[PDB]
């Protein structure tokens, strides 16, 4: 409850770079690949005004960085966006996920007025699917060999939630 | 209240602007383009530094403490109109500084810019503000239904106006 | 029924300039004033990709220019836009207005997925208010001295229609 | 004289403009920048094509024959004023169309742009022009001495005005 | 059908593209930016002429008559994926040219671009097309609900895929 | 009053400029472009730093305390004219230094720039200022009616002039 | 001679300029930058089209035949001075058109530009021209020695002037 | 040797890069463009900072002491190949960390970028290096004769490869 | 076959280029950048028109009928090497003109550009081409395995070379 | 003799601005007018590479700024330039002029290989004409009303010296 | 005598390209290599105003293109330039060389006021050395392996002529 | 002498370059453009930072004291030639460091750049330097008369060369 969401600032880019460490996956910023901190800050400067992606830094009461809440591929004609939450390893198993997931859905459905929010989860991480399922998400796709994760193509589940059910 | 002073907004005041837009829980715009980050605001401020379609004024006291903001937007010099929005910091919201800021704004709009009409928008679910402006000389000219999506619901908003004729004269 | 809507092209700018003649009002293109044809084509080139305004040219079966249907101040967050229809003097009193008004509402509510469409009518043209009223629009504002039309400030009615009623 | 039509200046009309400024014996300006050749004007027309400080109208007749030019310069939208200048081609100078052009100019200034004041400048050594504008509603508000260097001499110039209040009422 | 030929789209073919997007009654995009005018399309074509994230191919016959369009979008060369969309002109829609165009597209994607997966989207209210792709080797991997707003209603769309493994092998 | 020194305006003095334009209750312009914030002025100062249409001088004293500003706008080098404006800080408004600043301004206009005429504008509702310039050599050449919208009213303004011939002789 | 007319130089007249600089056997300049090719001239003309430091005037007759050129260079509006150069085509060099062109030039310089002084340079080895200008009111103010390298030798050049005072008055 | 960590190259590490290229006696390239001074490299690093044709990783230890560099050049994402080069600082050349760096490089090439082939070039006059890569999984696919001008002589160079299939299985 | 003439590539010949790359079933590059449409090539030809890393020659006959293309890519002037590729139109593939084009290419490489080495790449599944270049002076220096993805298969490619020393002597 | 010539640097621009004070004449930098220090530094940056004018700062042994030696309107085809020397008021009457004038002629005739060096002197300052005359310059022109100096047009003498006589 | 020199124009670039054919040497335009006509015209446009090289087209009475006279590496401080004359194969052995060489020296020494004009001749073409020698040029250098001409480094003679001797 | 080290010139060394060009009393060039001020040099250095037609190398000792400069100019990679110029600070001119710098330069030119010929220019009125280079393997190939204007007089300059063949071999 004490956790707060804050729009992403330049200073928070170091926290983004640290979150990427230990993930072992190509990081993208507005659909452009980056791996070093200097590559990131340059693209943050060039996409500063692009409203197709919005990122919020999650902090506690004493302002310790907990994680990141990012909405990508925002389309205002169809009113959809892809949701992705990244919790720092320090606070991964402390139960902050469900609160941050509700905070993200709140901003998406009560400020941006989006119709649908979908996410992508690895089939090889079933407990994460149960998490999002218990948060209101339902499976709508089982993408076969969608991503190349550590030397092999993996299946990824696409799950959605509509504005209708979150508000009612 | 008479110790308050209006000052054209500077770059050093953008921090004060950012802290105002939070807790409002509404999309913040700068020259009709959205923003929610301090850096995003600063870049827009430098890009529209010379754009005269909008003007914003910081209000401070003798202590130089920041009390609120006055902004004119959608300024058109052929029809001589502009939209009016007032925002006072939460710390000074209840000490009745608003009426002074409103009068200072109308005095600038109608005696320096030589505008003909000033309109504003207020939420129908905030009768306190609608009543405040009616006290300051604003008349309702529209009840726009489901014009804004606020807090997960389409709500109505009142549009109220005041003419240069009433402000400058009336007492005459 | 034979009337067709077509996105605005460069060649149609001459028809726009001719429509402005005999109106006696400042013409705007993406909120910028113009009065000569050369001023118009230059701004058409600079705002070619701005999706805040969409204009459709109305033609008949034999492709005679009937009028223009323009949506301005399109906001995809709140899903609103201002509607304006301009019929050429040759075909003004032939009854093409109601058909073109329905065509405009169709594009706005079934392709762009807008929530509200408002228009502005002069109080001194009451029969036009009755037209839009019989088309589904309802008055939501009586703006006092909103526009300067031929040497005097005039009152203008703002009328709206919601996507909910047009679809049902 | 009700046949004459005002039309916003187009790039093609810059030839008509150039021919009118010849025979005048005066430095011609386009948005406060001097020019003399047709090419200099065409380039400056492209640079200031969307500048709202000045506005120029070409006046034609029923046959579309060019009659004259009406230009409003130094347009300030805060004070709501502008300077007015009318130039008729030598072909039609004596046909008595000036008054109609002056009123069609004032009609656009006061009924569409919503300006409060329109002032103009006339040489003191042209009293017929002073009387002309006087009969159109303009009043002398200044006698600027040695304001301009015309024909090798510093000459005095009358500044004349008319307000939106009088023209509308 | 074997007389059809695939040709990289040129500027002279943009007219053929514009005439295709009309009567579809759907927002048309070019490198993920909307357009509905021929001039708007032409300007976008010149701006993304060198962008390799998308490729479009015109298909013509021995008569050099334009039959349809094949386009790859959302191409990513790290995951080696792309989205597939086929559009045949209304005059040739029913003569069974589609299967040839689909195979020509997959042959280009899997033997020249060396892609791993090709996916496409089809409306659930168009079982004819869903069946056509299932015949060509596509398998359903998703039933996205209310993903698209078509003709005044939020509709579901099927996402179907095919892997380079099946296309190149299977017969092996 | 012979201690006062004129110095070309520097970027650092833009603070002094901004503070003077406060308290005036008037729209301030920098090269015919409006501004209100210190940042707006600093940007426009950088854009027009080499524009010769206007020239501004900061006047200091022996202690280098800033006294006032002397600006010449609408400088035309073909007609050899310019508009003059003097603004003294409220701290020294009543010390009677105006006349010396006016003459130091005219001295730069007529002895270095080689201008023929210098005109200025004074509000009719400030007769003390009209008399001041009258005693400095300026003569009224116009009574512009409702020229400016000041303090919520269209007010009349006097236009006053002095020629290079008189000042030098 | 009274049928001659002065016209501001246009792009279509640059061909006439190029043909003039040949046979002169002297470095040709355009806004103080050298050129000897038609294309080199045209590019310089477009680059200095708006530069008011120099002005050139083509002179033509009732037949619209090109007779010569009049150019002002080194124009300075603070000192109100300019350099004067006249060039008549070889076909019309001997019919006494020069005096009219010189007077037309001084009339433009002293009645429109409101200049104070006009100076020119003439070769000491051309007493015909020095005498022509002395007839037109020019007085020698300098005998610059070895100022120019002409035809393989450093030669002297006369600098002659005329003031606005003499031209406008004198008759008075 | 499990303490060594790979980190994407940062602008600050360009000093470490410059010091490594000294002592090599070879023309150094940054995105197929030659350079010699620290300033030339810093400018070209800014120009190609978002170019995906090359990728360079700085390898540190637990103490964050810089150990070496791993760079992948000529990265083609259609053929899924790249050229590999490993450079260890003279301080740690004999500590036997090379093999771990080579495998950490191949792990990023084949497990994240999804490349099919990685080739490298070794001088024939350095058989110890050829054997090293041979024991890491690389096989000779070419003996390029007089490929490079090294130390004043056109020398032969071995081209060695390893496929994603072998490394993963 | 002495009638064939080499001519530097002109913008007009880009049609001939585009038609040759059709029928090849391979991704075509222009200065290491992929393209497929005639418009994409014309734009990239304008961007790299003064780049000296590649050089392409159109070969015609006495009738000026286009015969083929000779392109030298990856030209490095420090190591003095380049990659060679010859493409003959299907119309004249069997007329036996290849050898003359190969030698005319090597003559420009070794007698004008002063290059030391020229290498080329040939598919292993085209032994007739390998023999052809072998009889022209090229020697195999590498058997690159699974170097290219051709016709849906990773195939091996021979790299062949010839030095300036042999060709001149 | 201890006096040294040094190419003009950015830091020396303040000394240039101070030299202009008490001159009461329009200052030009590469034929462009300036009056404030900020105007000067901007034009110094834009004309940094223009070789049509070369300026040298004159200093003593202890590096006190004595004056300026500037060559303007340098033409390498005809090999000519205009010379101008400006001594600070502190050291005006100490006899540094003749030495600095010889230093300027040395650089012009032995490094740039110029054929002619001319200067402009006021007729109303005859002792300055005698100075340059005794330095080798000879009058070649008496320009009438050439410059506007303090409210009146003044005559200016143009005097020259050829490379031939300085070297022999 | 009837031969005329004319500054190089855009249209003459085709003649330049044809002259290069049958030379078998890398062609340079302002020290930049070119081989196709399109490469040449682009560099002609970019170096249109560079006065370090001047080229004149030689024509007859009937305006048939005879050859080219180009001065390169023009230095106005030292007053030197490199001369190069190229006669078309059609008129090579008709004796136009000596006339064109004198025309070039005339322009260099009587209009540009250059002090020295040097040229480069192949040692393996001795009759060309005798030509320039009989025109006033004298050998000042025998450069060893200066140019790579058709598969071998060749020696090149550098010969000069001073303005002093051509004028006297 | 073996403790000397060659280092590519950096921006921090431009001050050392400026102090070298003074007292030489000769026009200083940077990529064939003149300069005589430190700021003029710095701006040219940043503009030609990536130009590979010239390369300059600072030489320093174990003490990191600046000893001199080595520069290659007029580098052409088709003919594989370059011009060589060496400049040692006056404080270290007489301690015989030159021969080491010359050999270091030729070693870089002939073993890294793979150049074929290196030429240099020396004043005929400086037989000390002409003799120094003859000791280092340079042969005179030209006696260019009145090529340079030095100290008010046109002087002759010797052009001397050395080939990659001699440097790399000879001992072989």
């Amino acid at each position: 409850s004490q956790l707060t969401l804050r729009a992403l600032e330049r200073g928070d880019l170091r926290f983004i770079h640290n979150l990427n460490n230990n993930r072992n996956i190509m990081s993208y910023w507005f659909e452009e690949p980056y791996e070093s901190f200097d590559e990131l800050e340059e693209l943050y400067n060039k996409h500063i005004h692009d409203n197709a992606e919005r990122r919020f830094v999650v902090e506690d009461a004493q302002k310790n960085l907990i994680g990141l809440v990012e909405l990508i591929e925002i389309n205002y004609i169809h009113r959809s966006a892809e949701f992705q939450i990244i919790i720092a390893p320090e606070h991964q198993g402390k139960g902050f996920a469900r609160t941050l997931i509700n905070r993200a859905l709140d901003y998406s459905f009560t400020i941006l007025n989006l119709h649908k929010i979908y996410l992508h989860v690895a089939v090889e991480n079933p407990k994460a699917v149960h998490l999002y399922e218990e948060c209101g998400f339902v499976e709508e796709g089982h993408l076969v060999e969608e991503g190349f994760i550590n030397g092999r193509y993996q299946d990824v589940k696409r799950m959605y939630i509509l504005q209708s059910k979150y508000l009612n």
